């Protein structure tokens, strides 16, 4: 698909068999989500920008359905105001921009 | 042009003719750039992040030059960490996320 920004990008995620509406967003390194379960060993660390820094707990190898694209990569669980869908998974849909 | 996401999406801008990298993020609602001279009045905004919300200064009607695309627009001046050229004038350069 073509996604315009006239509105934030907000897509329809399937992850640990949960249903979640996440923010496309080239600014990103990584992808964050809001505190859920997800299976396997984590790690912590430390993600910021504006306002600051918060953190997450890091869980590797974890898929995500966006937009009907599966993509397999780290996602880190925390305390952010929105989901995120960052570059390390962006890349992965194929997903480009364009001007 | 076509950018892809294995890397940030850093392009050179042009402001108060100075050249400066800014990344093109589709999650951010507003241009925020690192703190500069910029003319006329400005207005109080919050912005919010990932760690809280900050103070920055609202300048509007800036003539910005994007990846050799002319934009006009509004401006956010403060304690970002990086230049971030957000919806706001990514809508102007007719900028789109694609796959
Ligand atoms: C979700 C929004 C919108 N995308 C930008 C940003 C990403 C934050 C983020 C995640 F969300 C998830 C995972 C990692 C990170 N951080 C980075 O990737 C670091 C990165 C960065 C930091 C702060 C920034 F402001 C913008 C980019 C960075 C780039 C170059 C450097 F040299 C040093 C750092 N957030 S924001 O601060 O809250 C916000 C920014 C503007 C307006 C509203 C909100
Ligand atoms: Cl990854
Ligand atoms: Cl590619
Ligand atoms: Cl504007």
């Amino acid at each position: 698909p073509q996604i315009t920004l006239w509105k934030r990008p907000l897509v329809t995620i399937k992850i640990g068999g949960q249903l979640k509406e996440a923010l496309l967003d080239t600014g990103a390194d990584d992808t964050v989500i809001e505190e859920m379960s997800l299976p396997g060993r984590w790690k912590p660390k430390m993600i910021g920008g504006i306002g600051g820094f918060i953190k997450v707990r890091q869980y590797d190898q974890i898929i995500i359905e966006i937009c009907g694209h599966k993509a397999i990569g780290t996602v880190l669980v925390g305390p952010t105001p929105v989901n995120i869908i960052g570059r390390n998974l962006l890349t992965q849909i194929g997903c480009t921009l364009n001007f």
